[PDB]
C-alpha cells in the first residue's frame, strides 16, 4: 500500500544523471555545481529535497515528505546498476562553482561542468576577476618566484624542470616520474609548497618520511588513504642520510606510488584500490641514498636543485611578511595561473615527465658505468678473438674480466676516493666468483669491443 | 495484512535462474549480461528492478513499489536454499559482455553466458572486432613479443615455457608448476607484466615478496583475499638473495599457493576457504635461493629465463612510447588474441603445467645428486656381497657410506668450489653418525649397484 | 500518508540559521545562546523541541509529537547541504553565556552571539560583574603574577614575552613560534598554569612529554584529538636531557604542530584534519635539547625564563593558601581581566610572535655561527682572488675551508670546552670530503669577504 | 497520528527532576531513593514506569503502554538540554536508602536525598540502628585498630596521619597528598584494606603496581576507568626496589593521579575525563624509591608506618576469626561510625591532608640538602665580598662553589657511606661544569650568607 508517482520521480531523477555510482560501489550526487559525495551520510535525500524544484509541482509536493523521499532515494538505488566510474580526464580542475580546464584555460560551471564527475574539488570558489595576469600580485608572486628560481641560462634546465613539475601538479594523471627538491633550509621549498597548498586548496596534501622509508602495504596506512585522488603530495623532512640510523629512500616505495592504482588499507573501509593523480614532490636538504638503484629508479627520479638562499647561486634578505599573504591566500589566484599558463607551455596537449638522474651522484655513477659496462651477451661472444690477449677469459661461454683488472680500470675513470661505498657495492653486487678466488664481472668496455 | 501476489513474482524471479546462492553464504545477480555481486549491498532490489520489464505487466507495476520490492526480496532470499557454487569451468573467461570460450574461441553473451556463473569479470567490454589477428597492432605486438623472447632454437624451450606459461594465466584452474621470470633489470619482464595486465583487467594481480617470504596464514591477510579467484599473480621485487638481510622463498609459501583452496583470513570477514586460479608468475632479477629443497618443490618450479635487453642473447635499443601504448590498451586486444591463440596451441584440451628444475643451480645439484645417489633400502641389502669390498659398511641393516668417502666421490661429479656451501648443507642435513664420529650417509651410487 | 506542514516547519527553522552543518559533516544546534555540537546523539530534536515557543501555535502542536520531530529533523538534515565551516575569527571567546570579543572587550550574547558559531565554549557563565578592574582580587593577582615575574628592566623583556604568550593563549589562531617555560620546581610556571587553566575553562588543555618526544601520527592518538579546537596547550614533565635515556624535543613534531591543520587519528572516527588555535606553552626544569637544529626551529621557538623562587632574580616565602583560591576560581575572572588587558596591549590588531632563541645556549651556537658562516655561492667565489692566500682553496668551483683551519677560528669565538659536542656535531653535519681526507666545509667568515 | 498528553506527562516527569543529563551526555534516573545510571540501556522508561504512580490516573493509564513509554521518553530526551553536572559535594556519602551527610553526621533519604545527585552509592542499605558507638562490635574494633595503630606518644603523629588519611577516604573531593601505608607482610595494612573495603562498599577499589610503575594514558586504562568516581584507592603489591629489576614509583604518575580531572581512556567509550575523588593509600612492605624527587613530590606524599606485628613498636598474637567477621560486613557499621568520628574530628569542616615526607630517609635527605643549598640568585651577588675568600668564585655572576668543596662539606652533615647513591645522583643532576672539569653546583650554604 505505497505510491506509483514516485518511481516515476526517481526515473525523472535519473534521466538528468545527477545521481551516480562509483566503482567502489559509493554513490554521488550533483549539488550546487559540484559533485558532493559522502559514504557515511547517503545524499541522495539532499539531491532529492534540492532538485524537487527541477520538476513539475506535482511532484515537489510528494518529495516533501521524507518517508516519500526515502522511498525515491531507495528506488533510485535499485535503479542505479551501471557502476560508472568518474574523474577520468587529466586535464580538468575542479572548483566549488564549477571545473576549470587546462587544455583552453576557460571555466565551466552549472551543467557545462556537471559533464564532468570529479570526486573532489579544489575547495574554494572559483573568481575570474582574480584569475587576470594583469594584476599587482601576478607581477608580485612573479618576482618571487624569480629570486626563488632565478631566470637564467645556468639555473635554465633546473627552473625549466622546476615549472614543469609545478604545471604536473595540475594534471589528474599518474606520475611517470618522482621528483626531488634539493637544497638547504628554507632556500625556497618550503615557499613553494606553501604557495602551491594555497593555489590548489584540498587537492595538496603533505606527509612526512613515512612512506619513503617504510613499508606501505601493512595493515592500516592512512597516508596512503589520504593521498589517493589527490593532486599533488610534499614529502618533508628527510634525515641526514650520511649520519647512521636514517632509512634510505626504499626504491621499492619508489615503485609502488608510481602506478594509477596503488594498493594500501584505508581504517575499517575497503578502499585498496587508490587513484594516483598526484605530483610527489619531496622536499630535502641533502642529497638522497637509495637502497636499491636500477635504470629504472634513474628514470623514474628528476631533481630540482634550491640555489638562492634569502637571509647557493644568489643570496638576498628575508621578506617575514610573506607567508602572511599566503596564508591569506593574497596570492592563490596568480600562483593558478601561473600554474596554468606553465601547463599551457609544457604539458599541453601531452604530459611530459622527463628524469634528471644526472643531479645524483650515485644515478651518475651508475649512468657512467652502465654506459661503459654493457652487460656480456651472445652477441658479445664473438669478440673474444680481440678480447682473449686484452684480459677478458671466457667463462661459461661469457666474456668475463678479472676483479683486479675491473677495479684498476674503474680507478681511471670514476675517483676511486670518492666512489670508494659506491664502488665496493657494485662490486659485491654484480660480481660473480670463478671457483672461489678468481673473481669475475660480466661487462665490457666500450673500449674493447 | 500482505500481499499474495509477490510470492508468484519471487517464483517466476527465481525460475530465470538470475540470482544464485555462493557456496560462501552470499547471492549473486545477473544484471547487464554480467553476474554482479556484492557483499556489503545485497543487489537482489536492484535485479528485480532490472527484471520488472521481464515480467507481465500486472507484476512490474507490484514491483515498482520498494517496500513490495524488499518483500519479493526476502521471499527469494528465503527460497534460495541450494548453495550452488560458481566459477566451475577453467576453460571459460567472462567479460563486461558476456563470456569468451578458450575452447573454441567463440564469445557468448546473454544468456549464453548466463549458462556461465562467473564471480568476476575481465573489467573490460569485449569487442569482436578489435579482437582479430589482421591488424597493425597485432604485427606489432608480435615483433614486440619477439624482440621479447627470440624465436631461435637455442631460446626454443624457454619461448615455448613462455607462451605457455602466459596461456595458462588465462585458465581458470589450480597451477600445478609455479613459475619464475629470471633476467635483469628491464630485461622485457616488466612488459609482459603491462601487457598482460591490460589484457586481463581486473583479473591481474599484482604483490611483492611478503607472500614468498613471510608467513601467511597469521591473523588477517588481504594479500590472499585479493588474491583469490584470480586468474594471475605477479611477484616482483625480490632481493639480491647473495646479500644478508634478503629472506629465502619459503618452500612452506610455495606449497601453500599450490592448493584449489588456499587458507587465509581477509579483513572483518569470514573467507579463509579461497579459490587459487591464478598463474603466479614471480618477477625476479637474481637466482633464487629457497629455504627447504625436495622434489616436490623442484616439481613445483618452472623458470623462464629473460636474455634480451632494450639500451643476454641480443641486444636493441629502447622504445620509450613503447608504454603509452600499453597504458592506453592499444594492445590489450591483441595481447588477448595472442593468449587465446598460445592456450590454443598448448593448453587446449588439457591444462599442462611441466617443471624446469634445470634452469637453476640449486635444482640441477639436487637432481644430479637424487640421480646418483639412491636412497637405501630393504633392496639394496644383498648388494652387500659386492659393496663390503667397495667402502660400504653395513650398519643397522643399511647400506652406509663413509663421510669422507662421500665427499671424495661427490668431489669427482660436482665442483666443490662452487657448489661448497650446498655440499656442505646436503650433508648437514642428511648425514647420520655411527656412534660419534663415523659419520655416514644411507645413499649408493649408481656405478655400485 | 504524512504531513505536509512539517517541511514548512523545517525551512522556518532553517530561515533562523539555528542548526549548521560542519566541515566535518556534523550538525551543530544553537540552544541556550550556545552552539552546542554532539556526534553521537543528534542535537537537531533537542533544538526544535526548544525553538517550538519561537513558532506560530499551529506548529508547537505538530512538533509536541516525536515522530513528527524526528520528520522535521530528517527534512533539516536534507536540507542541510552546505558544509559551512565554523570556527573562523580568533578574536572571539566563547562563553556558557555568550561570546566576548577581544578587539573591544564587549561580550556579546542572545543572538549577537548567534552571528558567531564557536565550536567549543570556555565551560563557564560569563558574569561582566565579576570582570571588573576595581576589585581586590584584580590587586592581589596583579602582586601573585609580579611575584612570579618582577615588573623589572633586566626582567623586561622576559616579562613582557611572558604576557605575549599568555594573551596569545587567547587567540583562536595558529601559534606561530612555539613558547618555553624555564625554570625550577614550582618558579612560577606550575601556578601560571593552573590560572590560565582557571580562566579558559575547557579551553585550556594539559599533556606530557608524548607530543614533543614521540612520533604523532601513528594510529590512534587521543593526545591530538584533544589538542584540536582547544586555545592553549600545556606539557609539563621534561625529562633531564642531559642524563641519558631522555628523549630530545623533535623538531619534526615542533614543524606538526605548527600549522592550521595538524594530522592525527582520533579514537574510531575520521577526524585526522584538526583545527589548531591553540598556543602551546611547554613546562620545564632545564635546558630544552633537540634532535634536529636550523633557521626554522630557532624561529619557531621562543622561551620565557622563570627567575622567582617561593621558598634566581628574587626569593620570598611560599603562600601556601594560593592553591586553594585558584582551585575555587575566585581568580578566574581577574585573571580573564588581565588577558583581556594584555591581548589589547600587544595582539590588538595584529597577532605577534617573535621567537627568542637567544635564550637557548643551542640556537645562540648556531645563530652566531649562520652570522660568521654564510654559506659560499656563486657570488662568493669572485673573492677567490683575495681568498687564495688566505687559506680558501678553490673546490668543485666552491670556496672552501680546511677544516684544521675551521677548527682553529672556531675555537676563537666560541668556547670549545663549553661548545665541543655542539661544534663536534656541526662538524659531522655539515662538513664535505675532498677525496679521503682533505675534509673542508663550505661556509666563509666575514673577515674574509 | 499522535497523542498530545505526552508531552504534558513528560513536562510533568522533568518538573520533578528525576531525570538529569550529566556532563558526559549521560542520562541518570532517581529510582528507589538512588540516582540510578546505565549508559547500555536507557533507564528513562524504567523511571516513567516507576513514577507513573505519582500521577493522575489520566496518565498512568497513557503511560502503562510502552510506545507510548518510549515516546515520553523520547520527549524527556528532547527537553533535556542543560547538561547539568553531579556528585558536586564531597562532604555527602550515598547510600542505597539516601545520602549520609558527613557535617551533621545526619542521613537523609526520599527526597531530601533527591537534593543530592551522586553518579555511585556506598553499595548497601543504610541502617541506623547498626550505626551506633554504643555496641559491642563498635568496642572490639576499637580495639582491634588500637592494636594495629597504638594510642601512644611515640605512635601519636603516625597514628594521628593514618586516622586523617582513613578519614579522607570519605570525601569526594581531589587528593591533595599521597599516602602510603609502610610496614612489613600482615602488620594491619592488609586488615585496614579489608576494613575500608567492607566499610565503603562499591566506593572502594583495589589496584597493583601498573599505575605507580606504568605510563597511564596509552590506548585504553580499565584501572583509571575504574578508578573514576570512586572514595579511595588501594594500591598493594610492591616490589623489592633494592632488587634489581622492580620499576620505580613513577612521580609523573603521582602528579597524574592528584587532579580533579585525570586523562585515560576507558574502553570502547570516551571517558578520558575523570573525576578523581579517591584517597589512594598504597600499601607496601619496603621504602618507597622514585625516578624524579623535588619538593612538590615530597609535598605530594605522606607516609603512615605499621608498626605493630601479630603473629615494630608491639607483638601480639594472631587472630584467625577476624577475617570471617570483615567477610561478613560484622564491622561495616562501626568501623562507618568510627570513619565519620575521625571525619568530624579532623577535616571538619575544611579537608586537609599535610605532607610527611621526613619519613622516607629520600625526601629527608633533599629536604636537609635544599634546607642547606639555596640555591644562587641575584640577591645572593652581593654576598661575593664576603665569599671570595670563603672559596665562592664567581662564575657567569652566579656564586658557585666547586665540586671538591660541595663534597668535603655535604660528607659533614650527610652520611656518605650511607647516602652515597644518593648524593651521586644530586650533584650528577645539579652540577655545572666552568668548562671541562671546573664543576661547580649553584647552590649556597646558610653558614656562608
Amino acid at each position: 500500500a505505497m505510491g506509483n508517482k514516485l518511481f516515476n520521480i526517481a526515473q525523472r531523477i535519473l534521466d538528468t544523471n545527477s545521481v551516480l555510482l562509483t566503482e567502489r560501489g559509493d554513490y554521488i550526487v550533483w549539488i550546487n555545481n559540484s559533485w558532493k559525495f559522502n559514504s557515511e551520510e547517503p545524499l541522495i535525500t539532499k539531491l532529492i529535497l534540492s532538485i524537487r524544484h527541477q520538476l513539475p509541482k506535482e511532484y515537489s509536493s510528494e518529495l516533501l515528505c521524507p518517508r516519500k523521499r526515502k522511498t525515491v532515494e531507495a528506488n533510485i538505488r535499485d535503479m542505479l546498476v551501471d557502476s560508472v566510474e568518474t574523474d577520468t580526464y587529466p586535464d580538468k580542475l575542479p572548483f566549488k562553482n564549477g571545473v576549470l580546464d587546462l587544455v583552453d584555460g576557460m571555466f565551466y560551471s552549472g551543467d557545462d561542468a556537471k559533464k564532468y564527475t570529479c570526486t573532489v574539488s579544489t575547495g574554494f570558489k572559483f573568481d575570474d576577476t582574480k584569475f587576470v595576469e594583469d594584476s599587482p600580485e601576478m607581477e608580485e608572486l612573479m618576482n618571487i618566484i624569480n629570486d626563488i628560481q632565478p631566470l637564467t641560462d645556468e639555473n635554465k634546465k633546473n627552473r625549466e624542470l622546476y615549472e614543469k613539475t609545478l604545471s604536473s601538479c595540475l594534471c589528474g594523471a599518474t606520475k611517470g616520474c618522482l621528483t626531488f627538491f634539493f637544497g638547504e633550509t628554507a632556500t625556497g621549498k618550503s615557499t613553494t609548497k606553501r604557495l602551491l597548498k594555497s593555489a590548489i586548496g584540498d587537492l595538496f596534501v603533505e606527509t612526512g618520511q613515512t612512506i619513503l622509508t617504510d613499508v606501505l602495504d601493512k595493515g592500516p596506512n592512512p597516508f596512503i588513504a589520504n593521498m589517493h585522488l589527490k593532486r599533488s603530495v610534499f614529502c618533508s623532512e628527510l634525515p641526514d642520510f650520511a649520519c647512521s640510523g636514517s632509512k634510505k629512500i626504499r626504491s621499492d616505495n619508489i615503485k609502488k606510488l608510481t602506478e594509477p592504482c596503488v594498493i594500501g588499507r584505508p581504517c575499517f573501509s575497503n578502499k585498496i584500490n587508490n587513484r594516483n593523480h598526484a605530483t610527489i614532490i619531496i622536499d630535502t636538504n641533502y642529497k638522497p641514498v637509495f637502497d636499491r638503484i636500477d635504470n629504472a629508479l634513474m628514470r623514474r627520479i628528476a631533481v630540482v636543485r634550491f640555489r638562492t638562499h634569502f637571509s647557493y647561486d644568489k643570496v638576498k634578505l628575508l621578506d617575514e611578511g610573506l607567508d602572511g599573504k599566503i596564508q591569506n591566500n593574497r596570492y592563490r589566484f596568480a600562483f593558478l595561473y601561473l600554474l596554468v599558463k606553465w601547463y599551457k607551455k609544457y604539458h599541453v596537449p601531452i604530459m611530459k615527465l622527463y628524469p634528471t638522474p644526472e643531479e645524483i651522484p650515485d644515478f651518475a655513477f651508475y649512468l657512467k658505468i652502465g654506459t661503459l659496462l654493457v652487460s656480456s651477451s651472445v652477441k658479445h661472444i664473438p669478440l673474444m678473438t680481440d678480447l682473449s690477449k686484452k684480459g677478458y677469459i671466457l667463462y661459461d661461454n661469457v666474456v668475463t674480466l678479472p676483479l683486479t683488472t675491473f677495479q684498476q680500470k674503474i680507478s681511471k675513470y670514476f675517483n676511486s676516493r670518492l666512489f670508494g661505498h659506491d664502488i665496493e657495492s657494485f662490486i659485491n653486487r654484480h660480481k660473480k666468483f670463478a671457483n672461489v678466488s678468481d673473481e669475475y664481472l660480466q661487462y665490457i668496455f666500450i673500449e674493447d669491443i
